[PDB]
C-alpha cells in the first residue's frame, strides 16, 4: 500500500472527478433523465423488495454516477443501514432483455454464493407491486430489477476521461500514481492466472479503485475457467485480440488477458488504446472499430505521457499479437521490468 497512496489521491481529486463524473453525464443526460424518474417518480426515496431475502429496502438517491452501453449506475443510500451503495439499473433494448436479465441474477448470484478482488453485488431488488424483471413502470424502457453493490470510488474507464478532459498539474505524484496503477493491474491479472481464470471484460470500465485504494474485478459472471469454450461476441470488440475476433465460440485463455492487460497499461500512460483503436470519451483517439479491420498494427508511444524504457517493454510483450509469444502476467512478475517498476515505487513512496 500502494493502495493508501492511490486512496489519498482520489481524496484529493475528488472534486476533479466528481466535476468529469458530472461531464460524462450530458452526452447521454436524456437517458438518464429518463431512467432517474422512472425509479424515483415522486420523492427520492423507494421502498424495494429483495429478490434474494424478499425483505424490503429504503434507498434514497443520492444521485447519478455513470451511464454504461445498457444501464445506469447510481449512487443510493440505505436509510436503514446508513450505508452508501452503488446502484445498477439496466435498459430493456434487447428483445430477450427479461430473459437475460434473469439469467444474469441466476448467474451472478450462484457465482457469487460459491466464492463466499472481485466486485460482487450484495442484493438485487424490485420496485414493490411490479412483477420483477419485467418492464418497470412508470416508464428508455427499464427493466425491474435493480442491482445493489458496493460503490467504487472510480471506474478506469472514468479515470482516465478524467485525465483526458481536463489538463491538471500533478507533478511527479501524478507519475507515480502512473507506476502504481500498472503494477497493481499486473498483479490483479497474475492473481487471475494463478487461479487458472480468465476474464471476458478485464476492462476499463470493470476495473474499480475502491475508497480504500484497492483495484477490483466486477462482473463475476464473466469469469472462466481457463480452456473453457464460450461466445466470442462476449469480448467487447475493441478489448479483444485477433483470436477472438474471427470466431463465433472461442476458447477463454490466458492469452485474452494479457492482451486485455497490455491494452489497460497503455491506456494508463497514453490514456487512448494502441493500433489506432476507437476510444470513446478520448480526444486522441482514431477511429478504427475494431483489428478485424486494416490499420496501423505497431505500437506508438509518441502522444503518450512520457513512458519508462521497463514499461514500453512490458506493454510490447503483452500485445504481441502472437498469442503463444505473449507474456503472461505471472511471468511479467519475475522480469527484470517488473522489478524495476516494483523499485520506482518503494523508492518513491519511501
Ligand atoms: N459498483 C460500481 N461502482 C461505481 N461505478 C460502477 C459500479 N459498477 C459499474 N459501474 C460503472 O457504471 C458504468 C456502467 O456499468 P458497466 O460498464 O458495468 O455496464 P454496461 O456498459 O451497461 O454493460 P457492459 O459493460 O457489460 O456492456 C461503468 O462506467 C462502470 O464502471
Ligand atoms: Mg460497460
Ligand atoms: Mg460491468
Amino acid at each position: 500500500a500502494g493502495d493508501s497512496f492511490m486512496r489519498d489521491l482520489l481524496k484529493r481529486e475528488e472534486e476533479l472527478i466528481g466535476y468529469c463524473r458530472e461531464e460524462a453525464l450530458k452526452e447521454p443526460a436524456a437517458m438518464v433523465e429518463a431512467v432517474t424518474a422512472t425509479v424515483w417518480p415522486q420523492n427520492a426515496e423507494t421502498t424495494v423488495d429483495s429478490l434474494l431475502s424478499q425483505g424490503e429496502r429504503k434507498l434514497k438517491l443520492v444521485e447519478p454516477l455513470r451511464v454504461g452501453d445498457r444501464s445506469v449506475v447510481f449512487l443510493v443510500r440505505d436509510v436503514e443501514r446508513l450505508e452508501d451503495f452503488a446502484l445498477k439499473v439496466f435498459t430493456m433494448g434487447a428483445e430477450n432483455s427479461r430473459s437475460e436479465l434473469e439469467r444474469l441474477h441466476e448467474a451472478t448470484f450462484a457465482a457469487a454464493r460459491l466464492l463466499g478482488r472481485l466486485l460482487l453485488p450484495s442484493d438485487a431488488v424490485a420496485v414493490q407491486s411490479q412483477p420483477p424483471f419485467a418492464q418497470l413502470s412508470p416508464g428508455y424502457a427499464v427493466a425491474n430489477y435493480l442491482l445493489l453493490m458496493p460503490a467504487a470510488s472510480v471506474d478506469l474507464e472514468l479515470l482516465f476521461s478524467t485525465l483526458d478532459f481536463v489538463y491538471v498539474f500533478r507533478g511527479d505524484e501524478g507519475i507515480l500514481a502512473l507506476h502504481i496503477l500498472t503494477a497493481q493491474l499486473i498483479r490483479l491479472a497474475a492473481n487471475l492466472q494463478s487461479k487458472g481464470l480468465v476474464h471476458g471484460h478485464f476492462t476499463p470500465d470493470n476495473l474499480f479503485i475502491m475508497p480504500d485504494g484497492r483495484l477490483m474485478l466486477g462482473d463475476v459472471s464473466a469469469l472462466w475457467k481457463v480452456g473453457t469454450r464460450g461466445p466470442a461476441s462476449s469480448v467487447p470488440v475493441t478489448y479483444a485480440p485477433r483470436e477472438f475476433l474471427n470466431a463465433s465460440t472461442a476458447t477463454f485463455t490466458h492469452a485474452l488477458n494479457a492482451w486485455q492487460l497490455g491494452l489497460s497499461i497503455y491506456r494508463v500512460w497514453c490514456l487512448f488504446l494502441p493500433f489506432g483503436l476507437v476510444t470513446p470519451g478520448i480526444k486522441g483517439s482514431w477511429k478504427r472499430p475494431s483489428l478485424r479491420v486494416p490499420g496501423t498494427d505497431s505500437l506508438a508511444f509518441g502522444s503518450c505521457t512520457p513512458l519508462p524504457d521497463f514499461v514500453k517493454t512490458l506493454i510490447g510483450r503483452f500485445l504481441n499479437f502472437d498469442r503463444r509469444r505473449r507474456l503472461l502476467p505471472l511471468e511479467a512478475m519475475e522480469t527484470p521490468e517488473f522489478l524495476q517498476l516494483q523499485n520506482e515505487i518503494s523508492s518513491s513512496l519511501s
